[PDB]
């Protein structure tokens, strides 16, 4: 039927994690970029946005807004949300950690220059002492190739998306975490993700 | 019984109390009173990301509010009947979580920001959030947000209705279907009991 359509600015922001997820799952999708204040007004006036905000994803007859509502739908539909409620609970806990750390990095562009370098220090500290250790530990708990249930899930995709942003921020941060290093390699070589990393894909660049 | 590890306040764990109580589920609380109570949780390995809320439930130690709430809603059949209903539920409650996060962080706002933040909240309540939920109720005439049956969304929206009433009781006044939902849901036996003096429901912060 209808390809999904994704409505956002031509940038990573809040739609990037959905592009990764769809691309990871081998699903073809279309984008519709918001060029101006008037394009977003058009969306609002046409009643396309429940809460007057994008990201919005037109998919299977719905106009889903809220990143988490979109991700959750795509994850279940393409069997990347684990095989049962308990598995979904581990996935949720992992990905919400990832979302929290992600949020910090995503917002660092719009810090006050006053606060910026304590905020960066604070981030780097959480990564090294909080986040990378918890996942390294998960990976080391089972020695398996994926974070949950010994098969590809959304957790692996969101984690690896984040490991790319961490690299850009400071490529030394991951160096004392070998299992994370290996996870990043393995996931980046999966056909669909190798293609998404290749030039020409919907993958978006860092902002300028 | 599930066991909820938090401070003896609303914060990020009150939505879980509402949900469990709404689902007629008994739970325990183990309150964190000293910085050292929190140390022990950390050193014992109870917290994946070093933070509470944490719920010990069905033999897991779930942290993160969304993960805890996701598991409960499914387990007690308050997460609709299929993926498409779950996606509408998701959309609704994440909007509710966005408004709630703004109201939740208000006490800890730098004082010089407080006034503007409160006015931006009321403006968002009036023009963005309440109309959107009134719209949904109006479109189907049903007693429930989704599926014509009680769901987590109804529960989460009504909890937020109580917080908005605390902030300013005039804000709901031009939204009659929201007012009606608030009444209907507060009258469900489990919610009516939660709302009665003596339940694990927590007070606003000092």
């Amino acid at each position: 039927a209808e390809k999904p359509k994704l409505h956002y600015f031509n940038a990573r922001g809040r739609m990037e994690s959905t592009r990764w997820l769809l691309a990871a799952a081998g699903v073809e999708f279309e984008e519709k970029f918001i060029k101006s204040a008037e394009d977003l007004d058009k969306l609002r006036n046409d009643g396309y946005l429940m809460f007057q905000q994008v990201p919005m994803a037109e998919i299977d007859g719905m106009k889903l807004v809220q990143t988490r509502a979109i991700l959750n739908y795509i994850a279940s539909k393409y069997n990347l949300y684990g095989k049962d409620i308990k598995e979904r609970a581990l996935i949720d806990m992992y990905i919400e950690g990832i979302a929290d750390l992600g949020e910090m990095i995503l917002l660092l562009p719009v810090c006050p220059p006053e606060e910026k370098d304590a905020k960066l220090a604070l981030i780097k500290e959480k990564i090294k002492n909080r986040y990378f250790p918890a996942f390294e530990k998960v990976l080391k708990s089972h020695g398996q190739d994926y974070l949950v249930g010994n098969k590809l899930s959304r957790a692996d995709i969101h984690l690896v998306e984040l490991l790319y942003y961490v690299e850009e921020l400071d490529s030394s941060l991951i160096s004392s975490f070998p299992l994370l290093k290996a996870l990043k390699t393995r996931i980046s070589n999966l056909p669909t993700v190798k293609k998404f990393l290749q030039p020409g894909s919907p993958r978006k660049p860092p902002m300028d």
